[PDB]
This record gives C-alpha cells, sequence and structure tokens, in this order.
C-alpha cells in the first residue's frame, strides 16, 4: 500500500525531466546522484513509515502537538510551499503530455488537465482502483521499456562506470544534481508516509508494531529498488540516445520519446506522452490529497479540496502564459522541493530517536547518525548551488 503510493511518486514529471535531462546533458556522469538520493530515500521513508506505526500520528500532527505555536506556523507554509512545487511539476507534466498527444496549446492542456483532476478529485475505490491499476500499468511498463533498452542501447561501460564515482562538473551538474535528489528524496512523501502507516496495527502491541516495521521495509526497498534501476536506465538511455551527438532540444520532453525509438518503433511518441500522461494525473491527484493531510495535520483544519485545488493551478497558468519552459520548470520545480528536505528531516530524526514517540521501537543510533549525515549532505549541496546562483 504505503510503499506503492510512494512509488508513484518516485516517477512523476519530475523524476521523467531530471533523468532526461541528466543524461542528454551530462552522460552518466550523473548516476551516482540517482544512486546516492535513492539509497537516502530508503533510510527517510523507513523513518517516515516507522514514525506512524510506533506513535499513532503523522510528523505534522507531531509537530502540532509538540512544538510551539509560532514554530507550527513556520512549519506549515513551508510546507505548502513544498506542496505547490510538488503539483507545479505534476500538474504541468499532464498538460505537456496533453500537448504531445493532442497537439492543443499548452494553455488548453492545462484547461484540460484541470476539468480532469477536478473530476478525478471526487472519486472512491468502486472507480480509483481501475483509473489508479491503469496508470500504475502503463508507468510500469515504459519503466521495464528502459530497462530494456538500456541493454540494447549498449551504453558505453567505461562512461558507465565512472558515472558511478561521484564528481560534479560545475554550478550546472549541482543544479540539476539537486533536482535530482528532490526528485528521489519527496519532503511531502516524508510527511505523507507517516499518515498512510498510522492506524494499521491491529493488535495495539509493540509485537505487531514491530512486524509493520519489518513488512514495510521489505516493501519499501523492493519497491525503491525497483524505481532507482529505472531511473538509473531512464538517464542512462537518454544519454546513450543524446550525450554527444549535439541534438538540437536534447533532454526537453517533447523529443524525450526518442529514447524508446530504437524499441518502440513509431509507437514510442504515444506511448511516452501517455506514459507521462498518466503519471502526471496520478501524482497530481495523489499530491493534492496529500497536501490536505498536511495541513490537517499542522492547524487541525483544512480548506476546501476544490480551493486547495484552485490555488495550486495558479503557477502553472502563470508559468504557461509567461511561455516558459515546460520541461525547465518541472526540474526547477524538484530543485525547490529539494531545499524542502532538510526542514522534514529534523523533526523526523528527533521523534524517531524519541522513546516517549516510538516506545519499544526507538530508532537505532546508527540509522540515526545516518539520517544527520544524509542532512548534512542535502544541505551542504543546498548551500554549495545558492552559493553558485548569486555570484562567486
Ligand atoms: C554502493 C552504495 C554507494 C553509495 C552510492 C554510490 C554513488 C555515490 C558513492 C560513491 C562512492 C562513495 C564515495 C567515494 C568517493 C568519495
Ligand atoms: C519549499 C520549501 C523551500 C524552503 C523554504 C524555506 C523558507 C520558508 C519560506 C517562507 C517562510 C516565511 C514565513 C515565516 C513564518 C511565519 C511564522 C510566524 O512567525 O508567525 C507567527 C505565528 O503566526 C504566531 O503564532
Ligand atoms: C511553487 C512555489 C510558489 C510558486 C507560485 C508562484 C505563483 C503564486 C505566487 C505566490 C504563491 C505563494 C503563496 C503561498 C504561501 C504559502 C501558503 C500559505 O500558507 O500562505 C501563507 C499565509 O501567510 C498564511 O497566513
Ligand atoms: C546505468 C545502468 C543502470 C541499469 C539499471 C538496470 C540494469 C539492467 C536492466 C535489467 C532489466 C532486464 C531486462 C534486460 C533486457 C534484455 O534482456 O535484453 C535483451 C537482449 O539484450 C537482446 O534480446
Ligand atoms: C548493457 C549494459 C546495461 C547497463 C549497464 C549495466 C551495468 C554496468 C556495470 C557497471 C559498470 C561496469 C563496467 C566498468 C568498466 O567498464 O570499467 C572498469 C572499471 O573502470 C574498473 O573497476
Ligand atoms: C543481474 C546481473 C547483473 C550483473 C552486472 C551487470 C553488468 C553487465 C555488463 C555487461 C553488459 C551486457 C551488454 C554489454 C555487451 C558489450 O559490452 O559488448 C557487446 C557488443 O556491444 C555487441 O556485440
Ligand atoms: C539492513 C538495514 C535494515 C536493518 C535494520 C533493522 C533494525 O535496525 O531493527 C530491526 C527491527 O527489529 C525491526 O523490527
Ligand atoms: C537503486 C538501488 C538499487 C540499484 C542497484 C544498482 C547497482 C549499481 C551500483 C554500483 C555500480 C558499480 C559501478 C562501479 C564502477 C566504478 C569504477 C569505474
Ligand atoms: C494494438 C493496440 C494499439 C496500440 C496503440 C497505442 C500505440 C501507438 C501505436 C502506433 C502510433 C503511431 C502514430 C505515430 C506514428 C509515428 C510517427 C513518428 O515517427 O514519431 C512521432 C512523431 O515524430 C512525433 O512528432
Ligand atoms: C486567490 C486564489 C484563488 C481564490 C479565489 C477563489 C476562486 C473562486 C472561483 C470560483 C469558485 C468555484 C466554485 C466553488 C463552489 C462552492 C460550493 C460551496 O459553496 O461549498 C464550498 C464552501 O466554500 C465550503 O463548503
Ligand atoms: C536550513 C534548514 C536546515 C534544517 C532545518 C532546520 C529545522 C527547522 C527548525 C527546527 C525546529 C526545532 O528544532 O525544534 C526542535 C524542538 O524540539 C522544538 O523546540
Ligand atoms: C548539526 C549536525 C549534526 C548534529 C545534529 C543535532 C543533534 C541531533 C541529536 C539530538 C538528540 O537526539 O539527542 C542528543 C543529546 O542526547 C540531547 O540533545
Ligand atoms: C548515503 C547514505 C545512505 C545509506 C544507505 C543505507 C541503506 C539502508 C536502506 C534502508 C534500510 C531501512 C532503514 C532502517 C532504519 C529504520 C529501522 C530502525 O531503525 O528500526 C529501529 C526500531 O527498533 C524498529 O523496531
Ligand atoms: C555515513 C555514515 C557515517 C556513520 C556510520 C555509522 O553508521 O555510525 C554508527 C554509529 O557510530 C553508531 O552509534
Ligand atoms: C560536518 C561533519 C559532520 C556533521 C555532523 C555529523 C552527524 C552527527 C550527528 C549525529 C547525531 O545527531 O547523533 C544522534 C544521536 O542518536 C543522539 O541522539
Ligand atoms: C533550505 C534547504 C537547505 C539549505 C541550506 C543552505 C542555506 C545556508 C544558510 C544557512 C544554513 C547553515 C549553514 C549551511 C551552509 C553550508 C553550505 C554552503
Ligand atoms: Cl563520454
Ligand atoms: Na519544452
Amino acid at each position: 500500500g504505503p510503499a506503492v503510493i510512494a512509488s508513484i511518486a518516485y516517477m512523476d514529471p519530475g523524476n521523467f525531466a531530471t533523468n532526461i535531462e541528466g543524461g542528454a546533458r551530462y552522460g552518466y556522469s550523473l548516476l551516482w546522484v540517482i544512486l546516492a538520493a535513492n539509497l537516502m530515500a530508503m533510510v527517510i521513508q523507513n523513518l517516515s513509515a516507522n514514525l506512524g506505526i510506533a506513535s499513532g500520528r503523522n510528523l505534522p500532527e507531531l509537530i502540532r502537538e509538540r512544538w510551539p505555536r509560532p514554530l507550527v506556523w513556520f512549519y506549515w507554509i513551508q510546507a505548502e510551499l513544498v506542496a505547490m512545487a510538488t503539483d507545479l511539476a505534476e500538474f504541468l507534466g499532464a498538460a505537456l503530455a496533453i500537448q504531445l498527444l493532442t497537439g492543443l496549446p499548452m494553455f488548453w492542456g492545462a484547461v484540460v488537465t484541470g476539468v480532469v483532476t477536478f473530476w478525478l478529485l471526487n472519486l472512491q475505490k468502486r472507480g480509483t482502483r481501475p483509473l489508479e491499476l491503469a496508470v500504475g500499468a502503463f508507468v510500469l511498463m515504459i519503466g521495464v521499456a528502459y530497462l530494456v533498452q538500456v541493454v540494447l542501447a549498449r551504453p558505453d561501460l567505461a562512461a558507465v562506470g565512472a558515472g558511478f564515482v561521484p564528481r560534479l562538473q560545475g554550478p550546472g551538474s549541482a543544479y540539476l544534481a539537486v533536482g535530482i535528489i528532490g526528485a528521489t528524496v519527496m519532503p511531502h512523501v516524508i510527511y505523507l508516509h507517516s499518515a498512510l502507516t498510522q492506524g494499521r496495527i491491529q493488535t495495539d502491541t509493540t509485537e505487531e508494531k514491530r512486524r509493520l516495521v519489518r513488512l514495510n521495509r521489505v516493501d519499501v526497498i523492493a519497491a525503491m529498488g525497483l524505481a532507482g534501476l529505472i531511473n538509473m536506465s531512464m538517464l542512462a538511455v537518454a544519454a546513450a540516445t543524446f550525450h554527444g551527438k549535439n541534438v538540437e532540444n536534447a533532454g526537453d520532453l517533447t523529443t524525450a520519446y526518442q529514447t524508446l525509438t530504437p524499441l518502440l518503433g513509431p509507437a514510442a511518441s504515444v506511448l511516452f506522452a501517455v506514459a507521462l500522461l498518466a503519471s502526471g494525473l496520478s501524482s497530481s491527484a495523489v499530491g493534492t490529497m496529500a497536501g490536505d493531510v498536511i495541513m490537517q495535520g499542522f492547524m487541525g483544519f483544512h480548506i476546501p479540496l476544490w480551493l486547495r485545488r484552485l490555488i495550486t493551478m495558479l503557477p502553472a497558468f502563470i508559468v504557461i502564459l509567461l511561455g516558459m519552459d515546460p520541461s525547465s520548470v518541472l526540474i526547477l520545480s524538484q530543485v525547490i522541493l529539494c531545499f524542502g528536505v532538510p526542514f522534514a528531516l529534523v523533526p523526523l530524526l528527533l521523534f524517531t530517536a524519541r522513546r516517549d514517540v516510538m516506545g519499544a521501537l526507538v530508532t537505532r543510533r546508527s540509522f540515526t547518525v545516518i539520517g544527520w549525515v544524509i542532512a548534512v549532505i542535502i544541505i551542504a549541496l543546498n548551500g554549495y548551488l545558492l552559493w553558485e546562483l548569486l555570484g562567486g
């Protein structure tokens, strides 16, 4: 359940934008970022899931009930900015895929995306589970296509091997590496994963809590391992397809279908846009629902779901009216998301290390140290990037 609701967020249009642009512009040199961020997500999402299992509350709820009111207010504001940056990539990714399929302008693609998302808001298991199993099938099959294409493309193994050595090539590579981290370590899922596993116990016992931790850990790592293989394959295929060939608009999502042309042939254009649309519509609905859970946990109240859906569409329509490139703003949103990670990490690392919160399920001291090292690494990368974007 939670590991699957997770996995669909790790294959949103934000991942497509950063993987294709990462491989086309920098070859295989950013393969280590995908591997590092995926292993970071395994640790962080396991802690978030263990927080809801052990304590019975989600991370926003614990912040609201334990921290001072002004700090809860600041944490709610930054979490809403994370929610809008999350939905900005997924809503535009669906509107872009509409243009790839029908040829409509981006504004009309967003109007269609707006009507669909409002319609998708009103639903239930009688209608969601088919639509959710469908979007899961299209996105996973395309993921398998990249797993197959990465072998058929015959990538330069000397360049692939060197790509797993941590190496940054100027500020442009740091900008895209931070976007890859934000697209994999998503703060909105950090808050959401605790709510997905709360209230799932059956006998209210430590032994029952330990099992759900053991079960969730296997489901998360297996799902994260599959998502990591696909993202590495998609970047490696994008490198074998565009890197060094000096193709115009290489790395853009409008020509990303050419990565699967030697495999899918003429159908690569439709099958990629259908996957991009299904990935965008499902994740944008999931993010909207998680945004209401985050607000309810921080503030105790919420705004109507139609108003939240209306407010988050404003940055999408503004970007389209400005004529900005969709693939560029999808990557920018993932970069902003990476700046929301350390804010989500600090309460997670603190709450999961307390006995009055976790009970007998206190996080092992080694994994708490590993989590703080992950927080310092991300803070250093986000400070290094900010340093490059200001001046010397
Ligand atoms: C997307 C995340 C990227 C990282 C973004 C980090 C910066 C956060 C941005 C704005 C915070 C500004 C809002 C200031 C917080 C107001 C809280 C406050 O002081 O209000 C007092 C309270 O109302 C009395 O109880
Ligand atoms: C995706 C990142 C933003 C890009 C959007 C650009 C176009 C919209 C302009 C500003 C939106 C910022 C307003 C949202 C502020 C956080 C939500 C909030 O809670 O409002 C704080 C208020 O002060 C509570 O009292
Ligand atoms: C059997 C179930 C039916 C499967 C139906 C779904 C798969 C789509 C199949 C063919 C689409 C062919 C139409 C596009 C023709 C290819 C043209 C091309 O070369 O690429 C696209 C073009 O470049 C863009 O600008
Ligand atoms: C400034 C950012 C945008 C904010 C500006 C708002 C835009 C409102 C436009 C159309 C209303 C949509 C129709 C909604 C119909 C309301 C139905 C209703 O009365 O119930 C909901 C009520 O608000 C509680 O339950
Ligand atoms: C770059 C640094 C990344 C390092 C990559 C390491 C790979 C480990 C990944 C997942 C293990 C699962 C996370 C285990 C942490 C939570 C388990 C735990 O601590 O559980 C304690 C409690 O007692 C429960 O019963
Ligand atoms: Cl090369
Ligand atoms: Na574009």
